[PDB]
């Protein structure tokens, strides 16, 4: 298994912390999150996005760990009408289609 993690991903968790604002809500949703949680990590930050994201990220991959891979991220972050985030992270799923570059 390889040993870093915090690479070509770092795009993808980073993204959901770059623009945030009602962002993460919408990962956090798709990424099977319960109205009990979003009012609850809601209140742990009623002014701090940044950080109550990071607190789905603990239960968002919980659930769709072997399907929270990179592509699950920028995938997921285009049903959160998120396309110019989900467009930078489209990057981070080319950081190896980059190579030949293909994408859409």
């Amino acid at each position: 298994g390889s040993h870093m993690g915090e690479e070509d991903l770092c795009a993808a968790f980073n993204v959901i912390c770059d623009n945030v604002g009602k962002d993460w809500r919408r990962l956090a949703r798709q990424l099977k999150v319960s109205d009990t949680k979003i009012d609850s990590i809601e209140d742990r930050y009623p002014r701090n996005l940044t950080e109550r994201v990071r607190e789905s990220l603990r239960i968002w991959k919980n659930t769709e760990k072997e399907n929270a891979t990179v592509a699950h991220l920028v995938g997921a972050l285009r049903s959160c009408q998120m396309n110019l985030v989900a467009d930078l992270v489209q990057e981070v799923q080319q950081a190896r289609d980059l190579q030949n570059r293909s994408g859409a």
